[PDB]
DNA sequence: TGAGGAGTCCAT
DNA sequence: GTGAGGAGTCCATG
């Protein structure tokens, strides 16, 4: 039977259940923001909640109704208009958890009741059950299917006539009966991959027009069975549950592959646990192939430089994108000599490889002892790679350097793949329009493929496709006009900028070549969210720690706020009041009995010794028992005695309890077979404890993943309400976050007496409980590391540091020093010793050890007495927290209060440390790029870019001094003070910018303020204050909270001030000025004729009387060269 | 990831009973041995040269009985026709019996019937496109230029007239655009050509075909 | 005529070089599959005898 | 010499 | 209708 949308005419759509103050937090932002914005935008809404309270009740409601709102918009459609439908996503990263998901959504829909009525009939219900698609991974679907499927489907496609697909077939067939045996079950998953892969190929290459099969009837419900990805196509349902994986990859329908990542406008997105998201995404950002760059160099000069493209309508407004780049490319040719290889000379040189490292920014490392020159030879017809010489290289550098070569491949290579990306857009948007023809599917996937093959074929390339099909999910949402540009006339971050690595070795079997390898990463995963917002999508994030203040182990939202702007909703205060209110009354600790003990345990070695030398009476010193018996060498005793202590003291003031039988430890190892000694140690202590007070005790050992998977979690549960005693089992921090729910559920024939209600008004069929005991170890090993090959993991180091870096917690310094040690190679204790002196590691332990607390209790049937043990390491943490205490469950109020009564130190604040890092991370940049481009303007000018910026940013510093608010477009040449409107400082401005010393520590140093540039005396001249309310400059500096940065204010203010002033001066009485040629900018000012004379005439100007101590052979020489341009000549030099 | 795939196969050998696990064993042995002896191969390049002594010559003996020719343990082999002509491993590479045939003797038996195997092996070759490689060709054969060493020495002197042909044939043939059809009844049927090269030639078309080119 | 290294070997050992060398220097790194089928040190996959068709 | 570990997708 | 009229095999590659 086929049901259709007809069932719901006759249906109250106004009827809705009671709703809950959860369930009221979610629509009313929602609603502010399409009054707000609009229709059309994005928003990323964070829910902080809680275990107990209905997180999935919420979220199926919600999709339950956007479901139901989209039938309603459907019913009174197909009159009046016509659209696409509606994309509803769920996105988590475990498979159990979207089992569980659509379970628990089927089953709502099934049995949901209002005022003691069904809500839906039997047709509904099963209309409603027919809109959602499971999407596994390619090797389950396979064997998924039953041999009729993949009968007919072979049979309808005449595939069953070849050889090698019938084979392989019969193969997987004989195979899978007997997979019973756990030793064929690999094989099987591997062959049925290849297998999937192939006959998909097949089947989507023979569609590809010429016969395409008509689909319909058993043929259609087999495909269907086998690709669930073709019902979204066709448009039999729009419900996906997938993980995040598989939502970065795609999947396939019958024509093509489709990325969900490229057309989002629309769609809705619900996300859970997004911590483990940003990891995810960052651990998936790290495998990408590399490139040579010579050799794709080589073949664009040679590829680009006759070929042509087609003259047609269709082709039209394309050409014109490919100029500059054609340009560039002869000028990159023809200046380093491409038309020879490359080789390394002399010792030392080949005994290790070259490494280059860079930031594209201000950060560049390089593993060589002395700098490496480039060389052209025109007798050998090669090119060289020499050292020059140890001391100095003994001359000046006027060879070359391999660093500006890399660069500018790496700045050309990525120029390609985004022209190419503005090409196949362009080509889009002119054949949908136009062109009356075969109009199938008039989208951006087809065009997609069909433009960037004809592209590439008419400019012969064609090796180049799987680096522009790779590209487009993560570079195809750049270029944002501000977005994404690294120049000082926009926004400049980390997040949408990236790293580089380079490596220069020899080739396989030749002995006369090199080559150069380079690993990009071209965006963070903050970049990738922000991306996902702006294209139009609305993400609702759950989790209990979304917005904390650790970059390493979170996003970054100080970065999102400051470009989403007004669409990060937020939550307002009566909202988290009504949510800590609905959180109280089902968790009503008071006015019941329910107490709380915090204690802290530290070390003692007597206990220990008292022990071993009671449990061993045949050994002499507790030294040799444990060499001897344990297997603890002597170089790593202490760790071992401390932690068996703290561990053992708490076992100790567990057991000698009367009305306690439950307690689980957390620690940061498996006590597997590895440690059976010590599994006997704490066995026969136990043990012994036992037998002193009179009660029986049970030992759980090894709680892996593979014993969770193998034997269950429930033998704990059914344990305990079928026998009388103790039980203590022994787990991990990682294992506990799989598999969860620790319950067990009823015995009160067992029970001690003591179990206490605490909600108020509630009614259940069954009962439950949960742990009263709990021991809490410190968290270790706080630094991520990928296993996936080698580079991976240097990249992740890499990106960890600069993050790092651009967040505020480190100064430019240490970072260099950082980066240039794990370039060379360093071990992973000295990376952890590093990290563990900033803020963010604090953070992370805080928020493992909330985490861990939180997933405790999960009923509502408690004991009176719970005991909590923490160590001291601990201790020295949790006193630190200053937040709104209101959503802090109530173990944690606890551990937090119990920490805080002891007196203890004080600490600096964070804000102080940042604001010194930024102003120093600011001051570099701008030096650094001021020097770049003042190098690139003295050699052939090329105008258009370098000019306009010039004089952009020389308009920019002198309307604006000081602005009030954080700006948006040009933040690199600001900086915060804690005085508003002047600031001190000292340093030198010829070496070092990271010798810099800022506000309280230099109460000696110059000053930059208002006083100094003596603006006031400038501006009472009668020839010069119209000028500058005719431009529109500032005559007054305003009080706010961002100066000019020191570089500022020195090298580029002055002399617009100085220019503008002889400009005014001079143009006051009878004088003309205009503009230098390009061959000598920024050797003069301006140009004056007057009177008819000609005699070519420039001037310069000086704001003082500046002593430039420039030597009289430089003027001579600038002198002579303008002469030789020209002739006869008069120069006039004029202090302001 | 080696010892993951040795791992199943030798899981999946000792259950090499019942007649369907045979046909997979034999297709996953066939793919394990290219990967291992690859990366033998790979190691023994230019670096790391670990010697072979004791057990463990013979074990790599027993692994690859084509080595034995190299180092001279033996000299007699027997082979089929179809692995004759694709030649066998040693530690090195692979060696081609057909490429030294100097002061040897070749026994075959039933000599007749190997024309059917010698030409069922010649007619496995591969495509290749024309337009393309002949764009390829006077592309990169316009300024790259090779070494002056005396190891490259009388090498240069063999490439001059490919290089005078190819400009020739680009300026007179306009290699600078691309190809397309053009009318009716070319779009449904495909267009075959044969030729023997000396005097045979056959066209699958009703009218001869020609050749345009338009410079808007 | 070099003898700088000692590698003895004949036409069949330095022959991967040869033609690893001369493709990376002439920058056809796309043939290599093609010119190891048809080669040796003359013919056998490329007519035979007179080797002239005149 | 400082620090001192498990757990998990998906494709070729 | 008008021609003529079927089993057998070696090896390499994800």
């Amino acid at each position: 039977m086929n049901v259709s949308i007809e069932e719901f005419t006759h249906f109250d759509f106004q009827l809705v259940p009671e709703p809950s103050p959860l369930d009221l937090v979610i629509t009313e932002p929602l609603k502010n923001h399409i009054e707000v914005n609009g229709v059309k935008s994005g928003a990323l809404l964070p829910l902080p909640f809680q275990t107990g309270i209905g997180k999935t009740y919420t979220a199926l409601n919600f999709l339950l109704q956007q479901m139901l709102e989209q039938v309603r918009s459907e019913l009174k459609e197909e009159n009046t208009g016509k659209k696409s439908k509606r994309l509803l996503y769920y996105v988590t990263d475990s498979v159990d958890n979207v089992v569980s998901a659509k379970a628990d959504l089927l089953k709502l829909i099934e049995k949901q009741t209002v005022k003691g009525e069904p809500r839906f009939t039997l047709e509904q219900q099963e209309y409603l059950k027919a809109q959602i698609v499971h999407l596994p991974n390619q090797s389950e679907q396979l064997l998924q299917c039953s041999d009729a499927v993949l009968n007919d489907v072979l049979i309808g496609f005449n595939l069953n006539a070849e050889r090698d697909v019938q084979a392989e077939w019969s193969a997987i067939s004989g195979l899978r009966r007997h997979a019973s045996n756990p030793e064929v079950k690999i094989s099987l998953n591997r062959q049925a991959g290849y297998f999937y892969r192939n006959l998909i190929d097949r089947l989507q290459k023979k569609q590809k027009g010429a016969d395409r099969v008509l689909l319909s009837g058993s043929l259609l419900a087999s495909v269907e069975t086998l690709l669930p990805g073709e019902k979204i196509r066709n448009g039999s349902a729009h419900v996906a549950f997938l993980t995040t994986s598989k939502f970065l990859k795609g999947f396939h329908n019958t024509r093509s592959r489709y990325s969900p990542l490229r057309d989002l406008s629309g769609a809705v997105l619900i996300i859970d646990e997004i911590d483990k998201q940003n990891q995810v995404i960052l651990s998936e950002l790290c495998k990408q192939q590399a490139q040579d760059l010579i050799w794709a160099i080589r073949t664009l000069r040679a590829n680009f430089r006759d070929h042509q493209l087609e003259s047609s309508p269709r082709y039209d407004k394309i050409e014109d994108l490919f100029e500059p780049l054609r340009e560039r490319l002869e000028e990159f040719g023809t200046n380093w000599n491409l038309a020879f290889a490359f080789n390394t000379e002399g010792a030392n040189l080949n005994e290790r490889p070259v490494r280059l490292f860079s930031d594209r920014s201000f950060t560049h490392v390089s593993s060589a002892t002395h700098k490496l020159s480039l060389k052209s030879d025109f007798l050998r017809r090669k090119n060289l790679i020499f050292s020059d010489e140890k001391v100095e290289g003994s001359l000046i550098e006027k060879h070359g350097l391999l660093t500006r070569f890399v660069n500018e491949a790496d700045v050309i290579y990525q120029w390609f793949l985004g022209t190419m990306r503005k090409a196949v857009f362009q080509y889009w948007e002119n054949v949908r329009g136009l062109e009356i023809e075969v109009r199938e599917n008039r989208s951006l996937e087809g065009t997609f493929q069909e433009a960037v093959q004809s592209l590439l074929t008419h400019f012969n390339l064609q090796e180049f496709e799987s680096a522009v099909y790779e590209s487009f999910d993560t570079r195809g949402l750049r270029q944002s006009a501000g977005g994404k540009a690294n120049k000082l006339s926009s926004s400049k971050s980390y997040h949408h900028t990236g790293l580089k690595l380079v490596e220069v070795a020899h080739n396989q079997g030749t002995r006369d070549t090199v080559n150069c390898k380079a690993s990009f990463l071209n965006t963070s995963p903050s970049g990738v969210l922000a991306d996902m917002v702006d294209a139009g999508a609305v993400i609702l994030g759950i989790s209990a720690t979304a917005r904390a203040d650790t970059v390493i182990h979170n996003f970054d939202f100080k970065y999102l706020n400051e470009r989403l702007g007004n669409k990060l909703l937020s939550l307002s205060r009566e909202q988290k009041q009504r949510v800590n209110n609905y959180y109280h009354s089902r968790r009503n600790y008071k006015d019941n009995g329910v107490v709380l003990t915090v204690k802290y345990l530290n070390s003692r070695d007597a206990f220990l010794d008292a022990l071993l030398e009671e449990y061993k009476p045949e050994a002499r010193s507790s030294h040799f028992i444990l060499n001897h018996y344990l297997g603890i060498a002597e170089s790593e005793q202490a760790f071992v005695r401390s932690w068996l202590s703290k561990l053992l003291a708490s076992i100790k003031a567990f057991i000698s309890s009367p009305d306690n039988r439950y307690m689980l430890s957390l620690l940061n190892r498996t006590l597997d077979t590895t440690r059976q000694n010590i599994n006997d140690f704490i066995q026969f202590c136990c043990d012994k404890w036992a037998k002193e007070f009179n009660v029986k005790t049970k030992t759980f050992f090894g709680v892996n993943a593979d014993w969770m998977r193998l034997v269950g979690y429930d033998e704990i549960s059914k344990h305990l309400n079928t026998e009388l005693g103790k039980v203590v089992v022994f787990s991990t921090y990682a294992s506990m976050g799989a598999g969860k729910n620790p319950d067990y559920a009823v015995n009160l024939a067992l029970e001690g007496e003591s179990l206490i209600s605490v909600a108020d008004v509630t009614y259940s069929t069954q009962l439950r409980s949960d742990i009263d005991s709990i021991y809490l170890e410190k968290p270790t090993q706080l630094l991520l590391s990928d296993d996936y090959s080698h580079t991976a993991n240097q990249l992740c180091q890499f990106h960890q540091i600069l993050s790092l870096q651009e967040n505020g917690e480190l100064s430019p310094k240490s970072a260099e020093n950082w980066c240039r040690q794990q370039l060379m190679g360093m071990s992973r204790e000295r990376s952890l010793q590093q990290y563990h002196q900033t803020s963010d590691y604090q953070s992370a332990v805080r928020k493992y050890i909330e985490q861990a607390v939180g997933r405790a209790g999960r009923t509502s049937l408690k004991r009176k007495q719970i005991l909590l043990f923490v160590d001291s390491g601990l201790k020295e943490i949790l006193a630190e927290e200053s937040r709104d205490p209101s959503l802090f469950s109530h173990e944690y109020v606890a551990l937090v209060n119990k920490a805080k009564s002891a007196g203890k130190s004080i600490v600096e604040d964070r804000a102080v440390r940042r604001l010194f890092n930024l102003a120093q991370r600011n001051n570099k940049d701008g030096m650094l790029s001021i020097k770049a481009l003042v190098h690139r303007l003295h050699n052939q000018p090329a105008s258009k870019s370098d000019i306009q910026e010039w004089q952009d940013i020389r308009t920019q510093l002198l309307r604006y001094p000081t602005v009030a608010f954080q700006p948006e477009r040009f933040n690199r040449l600001y900086l915060q003070s804690m005085t508003k409107g002047y600031y001190r400082y000292q340093g030198n401005l010829d070496g070092d910018p990271n010798s810099f010393e800022f506000f309280d520590r230099v109460p000696y140093g110059d000053m930059v303020s208002e006083e100094d540039c003596s603006l006031a005396t400038l501006v009472q001249n009668q020839y010069v204050r119209p000028w500058f309310e005719r431009k529109g400059f500032a005559c007054s500096w305003q009080k706010e909270a961002n100066v000019m940065t020191p570089i500022m204010f020195t090298n580029i203010y002055k002399g617009a001030l100085g220019e503008q002033a002889v400009e005014a001066v001079l143009t006051a009485f009878d004088f003309t000025f205009e503009e230098v040629p390009n061959s000598i900018y920024e050797r003069f000012d301006n140009r004056v004729i007057f009177a008819g004379i000609e005699q070519p005439i420039w001037l310069d100007s000086k704001y003082w009387k500046h002593e430039g101590n420039e030597s009289s052979e430089g003027y001579s020489s600038k002198i002579a060269l303008v002469e030789e341009e020209f002739g006869p000549s008069k120069f006039i030099y004029v202090n302001a």
